[PDB]
């Protein structure tokens, strides 16, 4: 239940007009935003910056300031073959892939960290397809110098 | 027997004219169905898919539906030396040969994948050449990037 309370410093909220269609989490220095969420961060601070846009590779970022990193989450590299955490679940890595119980998630809910067994972040989810009972998830992943989006096929944007 | 249950969800069978010619098996993303089988998949979804044709491997191939993959079998590469299972009974492992032991098999019921202990898919049956007590198998086997077919001397496709 530690993942919960990591989770509440990092997320943050961006909502169309009220409607929330994402979160923002802030990991390192960057505030991990999805480009595909339309709206506007709850907590100014962090809505008074410049962001990053990126298509391809569907995330926005920008610095968070001197006050806002106390207040972040630590990251990691580590995607050994096992079972991490989520906010609605559970995620179980295996062959690369993240993959949810269907039923897990409605649309919206974006944004929203997975996090391994002692708090560090290792993903920041973006949509997932309808796999049978083991729905699989589109998420943006790291190295030491590169991000990949691993986005499965069929795959519809939540 | 959780070898069965794991062989009832990913084996499909193929039918000829009213006779069971093969099991296909869903194993990864794909349906191992071998070459030599002539027949027609129950399951419709599995057989509006364009197969690739093989001879020298003697396998069949498509890429499974978005549905089945949650009903595919697990695969793995841990070939140790000792003992596996299987549907009819144990797969003895020794000097890169599956053997079992003679009356386990009749001609057709090939197409069964070979089980470890745990559940992970490592070999899919084709024939076998009659040995002594000790019947061997002609398999599919398979690696990193590698699949490689062992067919003993003498064989009989069963």
């Amino acid at each position: 239940r530690m993942c919960m309370k990591i989770e509440n410093d990092c997320i943050f909220e961006v909502k169309l007009d009220g409607k929330v269609t994402g979160y923002a989490c802030l990991v390192g220095d960057k505030v991990m935003k999805p480009a595909h969420v339309k709206g506007v961060i709850d907590n100014p601070d962090l809505a008074k910056l410049t962001y990053k846009k990126s298509s391809k590779y569907d995330l926005e970022c920008a610095q968070i300031p001197v006050h806002m990193k106390s207040d972040a989450s630590k990251y990691t590299h580590e995607k050994p073959e096992g079972h991490y955490n989520w906010h609605h679940g559970a995620v179980q890595y295996s062959g690369g892939r993240f993959t949810i119980p269907t039923g897990a998630g409605k649309p919206g809910d974006s944004g929203r960290p997975i996090f391994d067994n002692k708090g560090r972040v290792v993903a920041i989810v973006l949509g997932g397809a309808n796999e049978g009972a083991r729905t699989a998830l589109s998420v943006v992943t790291w190295t030491k110098d590169m991000v990949t989006r691993y986005t499965p096929e069929g795959t519809e944007e939540w």
